[PDB]
C-alpha cells in the first residue's frame, strides 16, 4: 500500500492509502472537498472510509463521500453510526481492506469510543496519541488516556504512527516547558521547527522515536519523574500522566 495524506481546515490531514491499482481506503474525512478532488487527480476507486471517533473535523465529509460513491463501506465506532457508519467495528475485531487485516484497539479518553487501527507498519489513531502529544480529555479520563497510550506504545517499534492532526511543533514547545534540559526533545523540537518553517508535514512518526521525543509516552523515564517531583510529589506513572495533561491543558 501507499500512504497520502490530504490537508484540511486549519491542521487535519485526511490520511489515504492506495493500491497499485488505485483503490483506496480514506480516514477520518471531515471535509469531503479535498478527498473528492485528490480521488479525482489520481484516478482512486474508493473502498473504504475508516473514522476513529465521533467530531465533526473527523465526519463531516462521510454523507458526500459515499453519495458520490455508494460501494463505500464506512467502518467506525459505536459513537458514530449517526455519522455515517455502515460497518461497526470494535475492540478487538478487524476490518479488511485493500488485502490487509486492520485490528481495532479501542483507546477511550479524547472520546469514549474512540478507536485505532492497525495494519503493521500502519497506525491510525486519530486524536489519541499525536507526535510529540496526546488528545485532549474531552469524554475520557486520565487514567482511560493513559491505559490507551500503553496499549498504543506496546505496538511494534517500527510503526508508522498516522495521528490527524499537525499538533507537533506546539506539542514539542510544551515538551520542552517541563523538560527543558533534555536533549532528545530539543534535537526533535528543532527539527519540527524547521519542517514547519517550510510548511511540511511532520508526520508520520515512527514509533520507537517518538517514544523517546512523547512526555507522556516517558512516564516511567526517571528524568521526568525527578523533574515532576520537584513541583509535586507523585509516585505513579498514571498520576505523572494527569499531571502532565492538565499541564498541557493551561499552556
Ligand atoms: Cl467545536
Ligand atoms: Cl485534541
Ligand atoms: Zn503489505
Ligand atoms: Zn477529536
Ligand atoms: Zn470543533
Ligand atoms: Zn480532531
Amino acid at each position: 500500500m501507499n500512504l497520502n495524506s490530504i490537508p484540511a481546515f486549519d491542521d487535519n490531514y485526511i490520511w489515504v492509502l492506495n493500491d497499485e491499482a488505485g483503490r483506496c481506503l480514506i480516514v477520518d474525512p471531515g471535509d469531503a472537498e479535498p478527498v473528492l478532488n485528490a480521488i479525482a487527480a489520481n484516478n482512486w476507486q474508493p473502498e473504504a472510509i475508516f473514522l476513529t471517533h465521533h467530531h465533526h473535523d473527523h465526519v463531516g465529509g462521510v454523507k458526500e463521500l459515499v453519495e458520490k460513491f455508494p460501494q463505500i463501506v464506512v467502518y467506525g465506532p459505536q459513537e458514530t453510526q449517526d455519522k455515517g457508519t455502515t460497518q461497526v467495528v470494535k475492540d478487538g475485531e478487524t476490518a479488511f481492506v485493500l488485502g490487509h487485516e486492520f485490528s481495532v484497539i479501542a483507546t477511550p479518553g479524547h472520546t469514549l469510543g474512540h478507536i485505532c487501527y492497525f495494519s503493521k507498519p500502519y497506525l491510525f489513531c486519530g486524536d489519541t496519541l499525536f507526535s510529540g502529544g496526546c488528545g485532549r480529555l474531552f469524554e475520557g479520563t486520565a487514567s482511560q488516556m493513559y491505559q490507551s497510550l500503553k496499549k498504543l506504545s506496546a505496538l511494534p517499534d517500527d510503526t508508522l504512527v498516522c495521528c490527524a492532526h499537525e499538533y507537533t511543533l506546539s506539542n514539542m514547545k510544551f515538551a520542552l516547558s517541563i523538560l527543558p534540559h533534555d536533549l532528545s526533545i530539543n534535537d526533535y523540537y528543532r527539527k519540527v521547527k524547521e519542517l514547519r518553517a517550510k510548511n511540511q508535514i511532520t508526520l508520520p512518526v515512527i514509533l520507537k522515536n517518538e517514544r523517546q521525543i512523547n512526555v507522556f509516552l516517558r512516564t516511567e523515564d526517571i528524568d521526568l519523574i525527578n523533574v515532576i517531583n520537584e513541583e509535586t510529589l507523585l509516585q505513579q506513572p498514571e498520576e505523572r500522566f494527569a499531571w502532565l495533561r492538565s499541564k498541557k491543558d493551561r499552556f
